């Protein structure tokens, strides 16, 4: 029998996210040769997306014309066995899929360790690419 016993470990609980503004964003080579094509601007019509481990929990509303969007929005869940929690931007179409802009992907774990004695994290988190965006993410 193991003594390596865990007393390694998944996220049982509650999550809250507040997104509040991201900056930085950049249209892709896609949106710059389609929707963003000759329009006398390339700025995005950005909404936002919060999954947890690939389940959509939370899509913000779509903000129109900018590269630096603020919500001001929130979301919640209940997690079971939960690994990470992922913040994707889109690009709205005018018809058919949204296109990619850029993601950040934040582990449970990393958000525990990081907090310590408390359950909030608040800061500005990295999008890849490009950009980041300033979120209030509590797990209890």
């Amino acid at each position: 029998h193991s003594s390596g016993l865990v007393p390694t470990m998944k996220f049982n609980g509650y999550l809250r996210v507040r997104i509040g503004e991201a900056v930085g964003l950049q249209p892709t080579r896609w949106s710059l040769r389609h929707s963003l094509f000759k329009k006398g601007h390339q700025l995005l019509d950005p909404y936002l997306t919060v999954s947890v481990d690939q389940v959509r929990v939370g899509q913000t509303s779509t903000k129109q014309k900018t590269n630096k969007p603020t919500y001001n929005e929130e979301f919640c869940a209940n997690v079971t066995d939960g690994g990470h929690l992922e913040l994707a931007v889109f690009h709205e179409t005018p018809l058919g899929y949204d296109h990619f802009v850029a993601n950040c992907t934040l582990q449970f774990q990393e958000l525990l360790r990081t907090t310590g004695a408390s359950d909030t994290f608040e800061g500005w988190v990295d999008l890849e690419p490009e950009g980041k965006v300033f979120v209030v993410i509590t797990l209890t």
